[PDB]
């Protein structure tokens, strides 16, 4: 089910069939100031049966950071970059508002007590966890970050803004969607990132692992990256590593960064891609 | 393209690889005998159309005039009032009206909520979308959302087709919608066609060529009692896709009326009955 396999397939597709954007996108390369151009494809999907962790081996993926951001969003449910800073992460400071938050985005949405459960207002994460055990057959296991009533109050809108869970035959399946995704930098980080969430949720609810589905709306690549991306497609692919999660954790809110450990993560080498600002 | 071919493919997929929910206590029941209405399903299904044909089912008839009427009520009128739908000669939503005659804060109510700031004025999801398609094409945020997290409990009923994403690339306007769950026998044919029409209405009033139409389904299923007829329908003779005519003179989204729509040469199979699940 290798991520390398499907990644390569999409990337190759975008290169030989992508649609170029130039009065469209203004993205000066933070390096020489020149404009960044993309090639994009619409509606792509990668499916994994969870027989292995979906992660890249042709290029190293920052697994630890993926999990720290994940926890900050889903567990702590905060929009405060400070909390994330205390976790040793600084990749969100560029969106830090006056109060240190990112407006009413990401974690803020997950923490709003807007669902009436047993006479009390509960948030999206709580409601879900409860309904996954006490109402598996439901066709409405949905988390939504794209709140239309507050899009203006968000220092930044989410790429991966939704997920739908399904309990089919004792198995927990997860489907997430990214409205936009940078295949070179953002994608690998996000695919692995949400698989961990599935594995976390499945453990605390007591379900076996179902299928993992990642949907991308606007699938794009920066032209400057194409050369390396083509080099990456020739790099050797190894067997997926093993992800260890503390089997003793039974409460979602009890997972810590220490409870996760990737085991035997063999990868390609350094091949960094420039970031466009 | 051809809705019939892709539809049959999903239906057959369900029949052969579906997973039932027979061991669960389901909220759905048969209106006839009250017994639990079980489904058989597949997860994550997508149907893509290049718009060289209007995606419509020919193996049985699709209630196209109601599809469009419903569309106008939700999108154009942005109404949650069932009485407005009644005046259009539709009574299928009557079962869902609360005392106030509205279906709560669902569908049209979300689309008509003035929540986006635009030129020092608050607009709704539809106005904002229309402006942005012309003024800010290429944005990766051309998204409408019916699934409002804050409003979920104040909705008489939760939407199946709850979102859309539009893509303007080289003049062509592309549309991708998503249904969280879709009953393949009764709701799907209706919903798919319905959204294609919305693509055409918008592409006409924004002056874009028709791009791809993509329909994604989360929980793709069929109710167990519908399998024998679905089996029949699959063996039926398919017909050439009809032609949809939309008044070429309408330049504004809100100027459309049901009369501006007319299907020409719509040939289809005989009546197939399907028990209603509640």
């Amino acid at each position: 089910t290798q991520f390398d396999k499907q990644y390569n397939s999409i990337i190759k597709d975008i290169i030989n069939n992508g649609i170029s954007d130039e009065f469209d996108v203004r993205t000066k390369w933070d390096s020489d100031g020149t404009p960044a151009h993309t090639l994009s494809v619409i509606s792509k999907q990668m499916r994994f049966d969870n027989s292995e962790v979906p992660i890249l081996t042709t290029k190293k993926v920052a697994w630890k950071t993926a999990i720290k951001e994940l926890l900050w969003i889903w567990q702590l449910k905060s929009n405060d970059v400070n909390d994330l800073n205390m976790m040793g992460v600084h990749i969100w400071d560029q969106w830090k508002q006056e109060d240190g938050t990112i407006g009413h985005a990401y974690g803020f949405q997950l923490g709003k007590k807007n669902r009436s459960l047993n006479g009390e207002k509960v948030d999206q994460v709580d409601y879900l966890l409860h309904q996954l055990k006490n109402n598996p057959s439901s066709r409405r296991h949905i988390t939504m970050l794209w709140n239309p009533d507050e899009l203006d109050a968000m220092a930044l809108t989410p790429c991966v803004y939704e997920t739908q869970w399904y309990v089919k035959h004792g198995k927990l399946h997860l489907e997430v969607r990214a409205r936009s995704n940078d295949m070179a930098l953002g994608n690998p980080f996000n695919v692995f990132q949400y698989n961990v969430l599935q594995r976390m949720i499945a453990q605390v609810t007591g379900y076996e692992l179902g299928e993992y589905i990642f949907n991308i709306g606007d699938c794009h690549v920066y032209t400057r990256h194409i050369d390396n991306l083509k080099i990456q497609m020739e790099r050797e692919q190894f067997e997926a590593p093993e992800l260890w999660i503390n089997p003793e954790v039974k409460d979602f809110y009890d997972f810590t960064i220490d409870d996760f450990k990737l085991i035997n993560y063999k990868h390609g080498d350094k091949l960094l891609f420039e970031v466009a600002v």
